[PDB]
C-alpha cells in the first residue's frame, strides 16, 4: 500500500491560459446543419465554447471541489485520487461510489451533502453515509497511467485494498458502468467486508440457453431491445477506445473543442435530455467535468479502459451467465439508462436482491441528473440492509 | 451540368504557417508504450511530426500534383475536383479511377505516366489510357460539402454525368472501397457507355441461403474469415463516421497531430506493411495525402461518407446477393486487402468476369503501394476487353 497524501485541485494559471488560447484559435469545421443527428451542431458547440472561454469560472468550480477532503495514494502501481467525506454521524454507513467512462467525481457533488449530513438537510440522522469517491486509474484527477493492464479485477482488487487501508470493515459498493462491474466483482473479492452492492445501471444478459427467452414477457423483451439504440448509434466511442485508445488520445489531447464535442455525445444522448444537454445537467457542472478531462490530459489514459475491459463490453457480448453473487444487492432502474434490466435475468445470477427501484426520470448519469432521486433511493437501500 | 474550370493546388502561405505553428504547439498525450497495438506509438508519431514540421516540402508536393491538368465543376450540387490526363495516343481507352475513404488522387501519381504514355515508358502504345481521377464529393480538393445526402447511387449518377460531359462514350470504371461500389453501380446506370468495370478490392457476401456455405472449399472459408480482423480491430473509424461524422470532424479539424494519428491507422494496417508505414508508401507521398485532408479541412466532410453509405458498409451487413451485373468485369486480388473475395461468390452475381488477378504483394492502397503491379494488371484487363 502507500499513504494517504492530502490533495487539492490546483490547475496552473498557465494551463488555464493555454485553454483560452486554444479555444480562441479553434479551426471550426465546415459541416452541414443536420441538428444533432451526426454530432453536436455548429451553433450549439460554438456558443458553448465561447462561454467556456469567456463566462465559465474554473476557479469557482475548483473551490467547489476543494471544499471536500481529497487524497491520493499509490496502489498496485496506479496513483488513485479520491474524495473522502466523513459524516458528522460517527456510525454512518461507509459507501464507495465509483464512476464509469466518461466519468468524474463531479457527477456526485450534489449528493454529497444529503448523503453525509442528512441531519442538516432536514433528514434522518440514522440514514447517514461516510463517502469514498475515487477517480478510476488513468481518469481525471487520478492522472494518466504510466503502465497498463488495468483490467476489471485489478480495479476491484485495488478498491478492496483502498477501503481496508481507510479502515472500513463494512461498506457498500455503489456504481454504474465501470463502477457497477467494479462493485459486482468486489462481491466476489470482499463478500465479508460488504454490507451490500448497489448498481444504478445494469446490463442483464440472456444466458444463451433453451429455457429462457420464452419465459420473458413482451415487456422484458422490449427492455432487452432498448440496447439496440446504444449499439446502433452510440457505440462508436466505445468501439474506438476498445481498439485504438491511443489514437483517441491524440484526437482529444491537442484540441479542447474536440474534447468537448466528444463528450457532448454523452451529455446529449446518454443523459436524459430533450432539447439539449443543459436540460439534464447544469452547464457549469458539465463544463467542470469536461474541463477535468482537458486539464488533467486524461482523454487517452481514460480511453484505455475499454481496451482493457473488452471482454465485459456490451459490444463484445450480450450473452452469458455471470458468476453467482450472494451479497445483498440493490438495483435502481433509471428510464434514460442505455441498458434496461430484466429482474428475472438478474435474479438468475444474484441470489439476494433485496431492493429494486424503478425511477421515473433520469438517464446514464443518474446521480448527477437526478440527485434527489438518487439520495432517496440510496437511503432506502441502506435501510433495507440494516434490517438484514 | 456546369463547366470545367481549370484548377491548381494553391495552399495559402498563411495556412502553411498555421500548420507549422500547430505542430510546434502540440500537447502530446501521456500514453504507455505498447508498440502499435493501441494506436501510433509516441516515438514514431513525434519524429514524424517533426519531419512534417521541419523537413517535408509542401510546395514541392504541390508542384508534383500541378504537373497535371485539373478542373472543378458543379454537378447535382457538389463541387467535384478531378485530374484529367490525356494520353498522347488519341485512341487510348478512357478510364475513371475513383478512390475510397480515406483516399486522395495522390494515391495514383505513380501510375499516371505509365498508364497514359506507355510509349515513353518503353511500353506498348496500344495499351494507353486517358485518365479521369476525381476526388469524391466532400473529400480533399473537392472541398467540404454544403449539403448532404451523398448516397452511393448519387455519387455514381454524378460520375456518369461527368464522363458524358467530358466526352467519353466508352470508358472503364476502376476503383476500390467507395470507388469499387461506385464503379459497380455505374454498371447499373451506364451499362452501354461502359467498356468494363475493374475493382482491386472486393467484398464477396454470402447470400444468406441453403445451397451455398457448403460448396465452399476450406480456402474460400478462410478468405471470408479474413474480414474478422478489420471487423475486430480496424473498424472503429468506420463505426464512428457511420454514426457521428461531425464529431469526427471536430476531432480532426483543430489538431494536425490528430489528423495524422487517425490516418496512420490506415497506412500501418490497411496498407501492407511490416515494421512501419514507409515500407509500403514513401513518407513524403503519405504526408502529401494527409496534408491534403488537413489543408482542405475535409476531415469532417469526408467522414460523412460512411454515414451516407451505411447500408453498404461491411459493419452493417456481410450477407446478401447484389444485383446481377453483366458488364465485363475484372478483379484484382491484393493479399493485404482487408477483404478477400471468393470468385464463385463473385460469379454468382457477376455474369461476365473476364479477368481475375491474384497479385503477390500489396494491400488496401493497391496502386499507391504497388504501382508497377497495378499498371500491368490494368493493361492486361484492357487487352482482354479489346478482344470482346
Amino acid at each position: 500500500s502507500n499513504a494517504m497524501r492530502p490533495f487539492q485541485v490546483q490547475i496552473p494559471q498557465a494551463d488555464i491560459d493555454d485553454l483560452k488560447r486554444r479555444l480562441s484559435e479553434t479551426r471550426w469545421p465546415e459541416l452541414v446543419d443536420v441538428g444533432w443527428s451526426r454530432g453536436a451542431p455548429l451553433s450549439y458547440i460554438k456558443e458553448l465554447a465561447e462561454y467556456w472561454r469567456d463566462g465559465f469560472d474554473w476557479r469557482a468550480a475548483e473551490r467547489r471541489i476543494n471544499q471536500y477532503p481529497q487524497f491520493t495514494t499509490e496502489i498496485d502501481g496506479a496513483t488513485i485520487h479520491f474524495l473522502h467525506v466523513r459524516s458528522p454521524e460517527p456510525d454512518a454507513t461507509p459507501m464507495v461510489i465509483t464512476h464509469g467512462w466518461p466519468g468524474t467525481p463531479v457527477e456526485f457533488l450534489d449528493i454529497i451533502g444529503p448523503l453525509t449530513d442528512p441531519r442538516a438537510h432536514g433528514g434522518d440522522p440514522a440514514d447517514a453515509f461516510h463517502l469514498v469517491i475515487p477517480s478510476l486509474p488513468g481518469f481525471g484527477l487520478s492522472g494518466p497511467l504510466k503502465s497498463a493492464g488495468w483490467e476489471l479485477g485489478r480495479i476491484a482488487m485495488a478498491w478492496s485494498k483502498l477501503m481496508a487501508s481507510l479502515g472500513y470493515e463494512r461498506y457498500i459498493a455503489q456504481g454504474g458502468d465501470i463502477g457497477a462491474f467494479t462493485s459486482l466483482l468486489l462481491g466476489a473479492i470482499d463478500p465479508s467486508h460488504l454490507a451490500g452492492i448497489h448498481v444504478n445501471l445494469l446490463q442483464t444478459n440472456l444466458s444463451g440457453e433453451p429455457g429462457e427467452l420464452e419465459t420473458l414477457s413482451d415487456a422484458d423483451k422490449a427492455r432487452l431491445a432498448v440496447s439496440e439504440r446504444f449499439l446502433d448509434d452510440l457505440s462508436g466511442p466505445m468501439k474506438m477506445q476498445s481498439t485504438r485508445p491511443h489514437t483517441i488520445g491524440y484526437m482529444l489531447n491537442d484540441s479542447p473543442v474536440a474534447q468537448l464535442a466528444y463528450l457532448l455525445e454523452m451529455f446529449k444522448h446518454w443523459a436524459q435530455t430533450e432539447n439539449v444537454p443543459e436540460d439534464a445537467v447544469d452547464r457549469d457542472l458539465m463544463l467542470t467535468h469536461i474541463s477535468l478531462f482537458w486539464f488533467t490530459a486524461t482523454g487517452g489514459s481514460a480511453a484505455q479502459a475499454h481496451y482493457e475491459l473488452k471482454p465485459f463490453l456490451p459490444i463484445t457480448s450480450l450473452i452469458g451467465r455471470s458468476p453467482t453473487l450472494d451479497v445483498p444487492m440493490g438495483v435502481a432502474v433509471y428510464p434514460g439508462a442505455l441498458f434496461q434490466p430484466v429482474r428475472s435475468l438478474a435474479e438468475r445470477d444474484f441470489k439476494q436482491i433485496v431492493h429494486w427501484a424503478e425511477l421515473d426520470r433520469g438517464g446514464h448519469f443518474s446521480a448527477m441528473e437526478e440527485p434527489d432521486l438518487f439520495v432517496d433511493d440510496l437511503r432506502t437501500f441502506n435501510r433495507t440492509l440494516k434490517k438484514l
